[PDB]
């Protein structure tokens, strides 16, 4: 694998989103992962509907939180519509999937990275973007502006985000707090933490969509 990778520089990452006040991070990280594998295997970069997951993925709780694993299973079972045909409202409404216009992206399955294993996560990011988790509630994380973030942060994971790259000392992560946070919406989290769960719990729980060429 390469010493560094950046899926943005392979055209597999869409612009940064802003989830707003809604506790919908689980829809953003999962969609970013799906957009990534879809570009990798089809050649097209599409912007996909977080709102569809928010409304339609029954085992999650809309703006009250959710489960990236189940979001990815939904995409493998039902597919997902384009954002432009099922736009983000930042509030849960009735599922309108069957009424949405336009094409669908359908994946074939879901994989899981062996947890608390930095090399396993890096190896997976070398292949595709990954939906991961971090503890984002800390003031240092909330106030992050740039550079390599090492903390202070605990490992009580609370926020789903998408890993879209790495380099020797960092994992590169697409957050859903708009471009006004961090590095145009991105954060670099240090590799090589003393925590088995990694810095900010970044190694705690990582899943990804699978889709065949
Ligand atoms: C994250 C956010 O919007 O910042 C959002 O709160 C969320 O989905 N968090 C997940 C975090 C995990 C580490 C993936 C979460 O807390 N999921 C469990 C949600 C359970 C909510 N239950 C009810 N009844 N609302």
């Amino acid at each position: 694998i390469p010493t560094s990778i950046d899926w943005r520089q392979k055209g597999a990452v869409t612009p940064v989103r802003n989830q707003g006040g809604c506790g919908s991070c689980w829809t953003f990280s999962s969609v970013a992962a799906v957009e990534g594998i879809n570009k990798i295997v089809t050649g097209q970069l599409l912007s996909l509907s977080e709102q569809e997951l928010l409304d339609c993925e029954r085992r999650s709780y809309g703006c009250r939180g959710g489960f990236p694993l189940y979001a990815l299973q939904y995409v493998a079972n039902s597919g997902i519509h384009l954002r432009q045909y099922y736009p983000y409202e930042g509030v849960q409404r009735q599922c309108r999937a069957s009424q949405a216009k336009g094409p669908k992206v359908k994946t074939d399955g879901v994989g899981r990275v062996p947890r608390n294993n930095e090399q396993a996560l890096i190896q997976r990011i070398a292949i595709q973007p990954v939906s991961i988790v971090v503890e984002a509630k800390g003031r240092a994380f909330q106030n992050y502006r740039g550079g390599i973030f090492a903390g202070p942060c605990g490992t009580s994971i609370d926020h789903a985000v998408a890993a879209v790259g790495y380099g020797n000392d960092y994992i590169l992560i697409k957050n859903s707090w708009g471009t006004g946070w961090g590095e145009g919406g991105y954060i670099r989290i240090k590799r090589g933490s003393g925590n088995p769960q990694g810095a900010c719990g970044v190694l705690s729980d990582s899943v990804f969509p699978t889709k065949n060429r």
